[PDB]
């Protein structure tokens, strides 16, 4: 274990220094072969000495002083609207002081504690003093000062110097501790004149130093790890972070409840590392803590206690016990100096002196006053008054590294971090390169007459987009990184450009990976032109084409939160990129309001750019003259004319050129212009993204047990957990249960309430009454989990009325609830915040109060034989665990019986129990009894059979662990189970067990049949409910519907606005069809948005209502799935109309007199398509953990169902393999349905840029020549006036619309197989559930 430098740790640090000294060999106490050598000093002079020392003014040590120091501080979804007008109000056009008076200082090599009850201002201290004003302001009236330093001094020029960090411990998980800190010693290792030492082994002699002071050395090669990841414990991350801090050159150090969450043995070692980094490198330490053992508050060299804000009492840590007692104060027996401090502000606890009683401040001013009055104010003043005069009496950049030096540093922290997790770039390019084999297999082999026409360009456009989006993952990477950037910016350790630029350079390996494997492949297999310089300028196109996209994705990202919430105003943005790129409507079909996106847009310069490589100077064989047929056998090709925009008449080749210039309007002078349009736009872009990331960051039953034996399988052998427990509760006694961390008592509570999901037990036996354990027991009981798992939307009173419906009898009217709601909300004291949203843990209840609903949740479902609670202490400051005892006291006090686990309690703490369960390691119990008054009946047990004296003022339990020879350091005399098991007190138990067996069996039963019921509610009931609160808490969530809304409406807004009225030329349809296939698109952000909100519902529901019994699993997956249905619909009908209507389809209605059938058919399968995205997302999250996951995988099977939909190709051109792909594809009859109802039964009128010429024959009409084939197949002409005729080889939509496999008449069939796919998608979400997540 750690125990703060001692003898060895100074030997391995003089072997490293032996090492190192040697390494570079190729006075008396600096040198480790010579005897009389110091590690401490050695340790010392590292920092200074053994490295260049700039002229330039750098303090070693740092000290505060301060005076007068004074510091002051000034919905559901309908209402959210007015209440951003209001703040917008507040925006464009009293005080509440925090800290009061205060003086103090600190010197460097001191440890310094921040005493007082949260809320008092300890936070707020320690934040001025690391100058870390924001949020609030200092008043002008304070003098401070940081060794002759001023305030902005250290804030702007000496940053790094002074650090705050409280409680969250920023680590790259996946990167080892030894990589961790050599890159803070490398960053922080000037360069100036590195002549006489090499850098880069100075920096790792310096790591590895540093990791022997805080005894991290066998961490070295270890992943730091993360709550998720697994890596180093709890508590030695806590020292990494701390070693980090100090290796950076921190110099004052403050830290708030920075060990809350901690173990008494490993807040010990925290104190200790933190007096070690004082006593040896001479830093500043200031803690926050609010539950100090006596052992670390030995250690604390000052103390600052705090009441209310008002300063009450600075000096030293020793002295202020002697301080207070002469005040009149009177501690009690057994308590810590800490816990008489803090309690010395709670008017509950602070009993005063007896004679002291009249004369004793009360209020937080009369502390003030008398910590005024007193001598040692006085002397402190002076003090603090001589300190300044002497400071008074006698670095633009605060990073030591040049700017190239941060980069490289980056780059190779992120290369190392890559390494450690490799996963993301495999994965990466292995989808880049299978989804771009099956994107080239649908177009496979281009032919090369003019039926490619259109295939050509649907491949080029759906290549761009594949280079366009290949980087939309990286910005995950911007995201996990942020908190630590932001760190060691606040380190001065480097610049967030230098980061951004750092993470840009190093993923081009990777962007060229993905750029070879999706290309290389797309560009063969789709039959292009084949020319090697082609071939070299397309792959140029589109690597510009992906940074620009990259750089815009990382500018985006940069001034957002998450990638729901980036995704959400950035897809209307992207969508109509995608939609102006060029190629869905070609620029002669673009409307005159929108004509200038395609100007700003840089991806439709790369798609002109690469179609003018593919076909300008290319000739295609013509694949269809227009008159042709049976009719037409032997005619001259003269006057024939192919079907292309560009044919001319009489020519058997079609030339790519006129092609280009008259369907798109591209033209070969572009080809190099729009290669610099798109360089300059990834400059810009990149220049945008390094500046918002440099600028914009910032119960007369009686249960009990004999004989318990548990045993568990583990390594294949089986271990015994339980080792013959046995023991009761009874009404009105609280039974506490402790032992050691081996000792298994939380499994000893898990296995009385049948909660271990393994095991068995093998010689005991559980009884209630003397009769066994039926069906009913589980309801019976009732149990607080440690954990509070609450719904956040949800109030404490519904939270409440919830699971008093759920799990109380069915007999019992809602009046009878409610009123039992009201009496548990009073009994518990709730009612000042009984209407008050449960809310997140930073914003909402406090610990306390989420604790108070914990209980009280399990309180109202009324158990009737046990309350079993999980540490219900564990994890809270003084005032609170206290408070949790005395409503434990009245609880039993009402006639509740509870069995409860305590770990790590103080005396006073554990003299409110009735019953004390002591087990040993192993299972084995040391004690079982009644531990009297002050816990002396135990006492009176250890000591009676050969135990040391327990001391007058130790904590009992603390001495009964070390006796048991639990503790560290502890030595046993003997085994104590032995003892316990032949000690005349076991024997009593025994004899009370039997007695009350034999006794309690003859009482009368009370049997009722509901109790043997699995669940409370019927199925309905439950359903109903529960569907109900996941609407509710959707409707309340802060931004999640409107998010929605926003989304949908402004995605179909501009979809039907940019084919507004669309006509019906042959361009027309195809635009039109494309524009139902982006209709789509929304499906990948909608699942993102929503899919958090079931991950939330689902962890709630399993993790406490599930073992509860609250509901079953198919009430949860059932509630799941209808409870977004509303939603939905809503949204689709929102959608249709803001769609439907701008496009202006009712008028392909009017001439068939079907415009109202017409239009409920499409709001109908808009409707349905919503519907089935949410569907298909819930389907996809019910068998995954992780969100991401999930919606990744509902992403892909999108993208597959969009490629082999029918619009990109046919079924005809389709490989006969890829068929059942689109026979099983749910949007193809979507699709169809859709084209049918919105295009059918129509005219089509050709553009003038679409009608063919065609010379007839010498002595013969337009009409008498074209009527045969007019019959054939459809179309029209006219005559120019000139001799030839302009065909248009469509007349009605009907043709088109064949075309593309869709039929007028097959519309509801279609419309009914989608329906039955949304089916399919609920029943696979109701079985999937149940086989992958219900145990
Ligand atoms: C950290 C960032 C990393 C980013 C990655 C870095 C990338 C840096 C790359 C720098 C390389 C720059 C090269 C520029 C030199 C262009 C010289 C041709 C200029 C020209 O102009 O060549 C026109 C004809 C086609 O022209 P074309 O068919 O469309 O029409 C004309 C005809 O070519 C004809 O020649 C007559 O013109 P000229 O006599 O030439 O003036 C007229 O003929 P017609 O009009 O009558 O038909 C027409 O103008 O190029 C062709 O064939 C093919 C010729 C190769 C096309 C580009 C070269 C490939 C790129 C290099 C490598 C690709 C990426 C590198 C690796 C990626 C990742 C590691
Ligand atoms: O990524 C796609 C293009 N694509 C890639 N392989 C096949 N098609 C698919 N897609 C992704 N989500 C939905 N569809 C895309 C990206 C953006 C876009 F606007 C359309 C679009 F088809």
């Amino acid at each position: 274990e750690y125990h703060g430098f001692d003898a060895h740790t100074s030997e391995n640090i003089q072997n490293l220094a032996r090492t190192f000294t040697h390494d570079s060999f190729k006075n008396d106490q600096l040198n480790p072969d010579s005897e009389n050598f110091n590690a401490k000093f050695w340790v010392k002079n590292l920092r200074k000495l053994f490295e260049s020392d700039p002229e330039y003014y750098k303090p070693s040590k740092l000290g505060i002083g301060y005076r007068n120091l004074r510091a002051y501080g000034v919905p559901t979804v309908t209402n959210a609207l007015w209440k951003l007008a209001t703040e917008g109000f507040r925006h464009f056009q009293r005080y509440f002081d925090i800290l009061k008076s205060m003086d103090a200082i600190m010197r460097p090599g001191e440890l310094t504690v921040v005493l007082g009850r949260p809320g008092a201002g300890c936070s707020t201290l320690l934040k001025t003093i690391a100058v870390n004003t924001y949020g609030f302001h200092i008043g002008k009236e304070s003098q401070i000062t940081y060794d002759g330093l001023s305030p902005h001094d250290i804030e702007r020029h000496y940053r790094g110097d002074v650090i705050y960090s409280a409680e969250t411990d920023v680590h790259f998980p996946h990167l080892s501790v030894g990589d961790t800190l050599e890159f803070a010693a490398r960053l922080r290792t000037p360069q100036n004149r590195g002549e006489g030492i090499d850098r880069e082994t100075y920096a790792k002699h310096m790591a590895s130093v540093y990791m022997a002071t805080y005894g991290l050395s066998h961490t070295r090669n270890t992943n730091v790890g993360n709550d998720f990841v697994r890596g180093v414990s709890g508590g030695e991350r806590k020292r990494v972070s701390i070693a980090e801090a100090s290796l950076s050159g921190a110099n004052i150090q403050c830290w708030d409840n920075a060990t809350r969450g901690l173990d008494s043995a490993t807040a010990l070692e925290f104190i200790r590392a933190l007096k070690t980094s004082a006593v040896i490198l001479d830093t500043t330490p200031l803690i926050a803590i609010y539950q100090c053992s006596q052992d670390a508050y030995d250690l604390f060299d000052k103390v600052v206690v705090l009441y209310e804000g008002y300063q009450i009492f600075f000096g030293k840590a020793t002295k202020a016990k002697e301080y207070f007692e002469k005040m009149g104060w009177k501690c009690p027996q057994r308590q810590t100096t800490a816990d008489f401090l803090t309690s010395l502000t709670n008017p509950a606890e602070r009993e005063p002196l007896p004679g002291y009683e009249d004369k004793v401040p009360r209020t937080a001013q009369e502390f003030e006053t008398y910590w005024k009055n007193s001598p040692e104010y006085a002397e402190l003043t002076k003090e603090i008054d001589e300190y300044f005069v002497e400071c008074e009496r006698s670095p633009a950049s605060p990073y030591t590294v040049s700017f190239f030096m941060q980069v490289r540093y980056g780059v190779a922290r992120n290369f190392l971090r890559m390494k450690g997790d490799p996963s993301i770039p495999i994965f990466s390019v292995f989808g880049q390169l299978v989804m771009g084999l099956i994107l080239s297999s649908v177009f496979y082999n281009l032919s090369q007459t003019t039926g490619s026409f259109y295939y050509r360009g649907a491949a080029m456009f759906f290549a761009v987009l594949f280079n366009a989006f290949s980087s939309l993952l990286e910005i995950m990477s911007l995201f996990e990184a942020r908190p630590i950037v932001e760190k060691h910016k606040k380190y001065a350790l480097y610049r967030p450009s230098a980061d951004a630029l750092a993470s840009i350079i190093s993923e081009l390996p990777v962007k060229l990976a993905m750029s070879m494997s999706f290309n290389f492949v797309f560009y063969f297999m789709v039959n292009f032109r084949r020319n090697p310089g082609r071939f070299f300028f397309y792959w140029l196109m589109c690597i510009w084409c992906t940074f620009v996209m990259s750089h815009l994705f990382r500018s985006i990202g940069a001034v957002s939160t998450s990638i729901s919430g980036a995704m959400t105003p950035a897809t209307v943005l992207l969508l109509a990129m995608v939609i102006y790129t060029g190629f869905v409507i070609p620029t002669p079909s673009m409307l005159g309001w929108s004509r200038w996106i395609n100007y700003i847009n840089p991806v439709g310069y790369v798609f002109e750019s690469l179609m003018v490589n593919e076909f300008h100077g290319r000739e295609f064989q013509c694949a269809q003259y227009v008159p042709s047929g049976p009719g037409y056998e032997n005619i001259s090709r003269s006057n024939q004319v192919c079907t292309a925009v560009g044919s001319v008449p009489g020519n058997e080749m079609v030339s790519g050129t006129n092609y280009l210039a008259g369907a798109y309007q591209y033209y070969n002078s572009h080809k190099w212009r729009n290669l610099g349009i798109t360089i300059g736009f990834a400059v810009f872009f990149l220049a945008i993204y390094i500046a918002l990331t440099e600028f914009n960051k910032g119960n007369r039953e009686i249960f009990f047990w004999r004989d318990l034996t548990y045993q568990v399988k583990i390594k294949k052998e089986d271990r015994v957990i339980l080792d013959h427990v046995d023991g009761w509760v009874k009404p009105g006694q609280i039974t506490a249960l402790m032992g050691a961390s081996g000792a298994g008592k939380t499994t000893l509570l898990n296995c009385l309430s049948e909660r271990v999901t393994t095991g068995i037990i093998t010689d005991g036996e559980r009884l209630v009454n003397g009769h066994a354990l039926d069906s009913s027991f589980q309801r019976s009981i009732g149990y607080v989990q440690q954990q509070d798992v609450h719904l956040e939307t949800t109030t404490v009173r519904e939270a409440l009325q919830f699971s008093a419906y759920l799990r109380q009898s069915n007999k019992i009217s809602k009046k009878e609830k409610d009123d039992y709601v009201d009496y548990v909300i009073d009994l518990l004291e709730m009612t000042d915040y009984a209407d008050a949203l449960v809310g997140v843990a930073g914003e909402g209840l406090n610990v306390e109060q989420r604790k108070r609903l914990t209980i009280g949740v399990e309180l109202v479902a009324k158990p009737k034989l046990l309350l079993f609670l999980d540490e219900p202490t564990s994890g809270l400051d003084s005032q609170t665990a206290w408070s949790i005892c005395k409503l434990m006291r009245k609880l039993a006090d009402h006639g509740q019986a509870i069995l409860c686990t305590i770990h790590q309690p103080s005396a006073l703490i554990m003299a409110e129990f009735d019953r004390l369960l002591f087990l040993q390691k192993g299972g084995r119990t040391a004690y079982f009894g009644e531990l009297g008054e002050n816990c002396q009946t135990m006492i009176n047990y250890f000591e009676k059979y050969g135990a040391d004296p327990c001391p007058k003022e130790a904590n009992p339990a603390e001495w009964m662990l070390q006796v048991v020879g639990a503790a560290p350091g502890s030595h046993a005399k003997q085994d104590y189970f032995e003892v316990w098991r032949n000690s005349s007190e076991y024997q009593a138990v025994r004899e009370e067990i039997n007695r009350m067996e034999a006794e309690l069996s003859k009482l009368p039963r009370d049997n009722d049949p509901e109790a043997l019921l699995k669940y409370a509610a019927p199925l309905w009931k439950q359903y109903l409910l529960v569907s109900w609160r996941t609407i509710v808490q959707d409707w309340r969530s802060p931004g999640y519907i409107y998010s929605k809304i926003f989304l949908v409406v402004s995605a179909a807004l501009f979809n039907g606005f940019s084919f507004f009225k669309a006509k019906n030329n042959m361009q027309g349809l195809q635009n039109q069809m494309f524009s139902v296939f982006m209709f789509f698109i929304p499906f990948n952000t909608l699942v993102q948005q929503m899919l958090p909100y079931f991950v939330k519902q689902r962890d709630v529901y399993e993790v406490r209502e599930a073992p509860s019994r609250t509901f079953s699993w198919f009430a949860f997956i059932a509630g799941q799935i209808t409870s977004e249905i509303p939603y939905q619909v809503a949204v689709g009908t929102i959608a249709f109309f803001c769609w439907y209507y701008p496009l202006g389809l009712y008028n392909n209605a009017t001439p068939t007199d079907s415009v109202n059938p017409r239009g409920v058919l499409m709001w109908m399968l808009v409707t349905a398509f919503y519907v089935y995205t949410a569907t298909m997302g819930q389907l996809c999250m019910s068998f995954s953990e992780l969100a991401d996951n999930a919606a990744n995988l509902a992403t892909l099977l999108f993208t597959m169902c969009l490629n082999f939909c029918g619009v990109l190709a046919g079924p005809d051109v389709l490989p006969g393999f890829w068929i059942f792909m689109y026979r099983c594809n749910p949007f193809t009859y979507l699709v169809q349905a859709m084209l049918s109802t919105g295009l059918a039964n129509t005219f089509v009128k050709c553009a003038e840029r679409e009608y063919v010429s065609v010379k007839p024959p010498n002595g013969e009409s337009c009409s008498t020549y074209l009527d045969p084939y007019i019959k054939f197949a459809g179309g029209y002409f006219e005559t120019r006036n000139d001799g030839s005729c302009a065909f248009c080889q469509m007349s009605s939509t009907n043709t088109f619309l064949k075309s593309v496999n869709s039929l007028y008449s097959e519309r509801w069939r279609n419309f009914g197989i989608f329906i039955a796919f949304i089916a399919i998608n609920i029943i696979l979400t109701v079985i999937f559930y149940w086989l992958a997540r219900v145990p």
